[PDB]
């Protein structure tokens, strides 16, 4: 029940996505991400990444061996502190990686679940990195935005030959 992962190229992967306001499908739909986000070896998909321009991510911290799971519509990050630089990836940029990436070390977040029921949540470390990770995917960014612009530039530039490549497969 997966969908295929869009590739760096993509303009969806660009789009503002929009928020959800119809929540019945979303638990169905989420649970296709899930399998899809599993099957790829994720830790977290974002609707974009399977073509669809929509304020919703899933995440996990295969599906017996997970703490807890998050289904995201409506993100808002509500509070950050501090800065951390750490490694990360991207399905959509497959095997390529940043050890510098900057994120706040903890947020706040106010979501709706899959049945649209407002939540507010506190994450700290990898979960919180994860969170705004995908997040992001629904602003229309990607992972090398957020590096400091030298290293940025280093990042395409170190990595053009695989970026064009996964341009004309997209």
């Amino acid at each position: 029940m997966v969908y295929p992962i869009r590739l760096y190229g993509d303009p969806v992967l660009r789009r503002k996505a929009r928020p959800v306001e119809d929540f019945s499908g979303i638990k169905r739909l989420a649970e296709d991400m899930l399998e899809t986000m599993f099957e790829a070896k994720g830790v977290g998909l974002a609707a974009p990444q399977i073509g669809l321009s929509q304020r919703l991510f899933v995440a996990v911290e295969l599906r017996e061996l997970v703490r807890r799971v998050y289904v995201v519509a409506n993100p808002v990050i509500t509070y950050r502190e501090g800065l951390v630089e750490g490694t990360e990836g991207c399905l959509s940029l497959p095997g390529l990686y940043s050890e510098e990436v900057p994120r706040a070390e903890r947020i706040r977040v106010e979501y709706q679940d899959e049945e649209g029921r407002g939540r507010v949540l506190e994450l700290e470390g990898y979960m919180a990195r994860v969170f705004q990770h995908e997040i992001d995917h629904l602003d229309g960014i990607l992972f090398f935005e957020r590096l400091p612009k030298p290293k940025r530039e280093a990042f395409l530039e170190a990595n053009r030959a695989e970026l064009v490549r996964f341009q004309k497969e997209a």
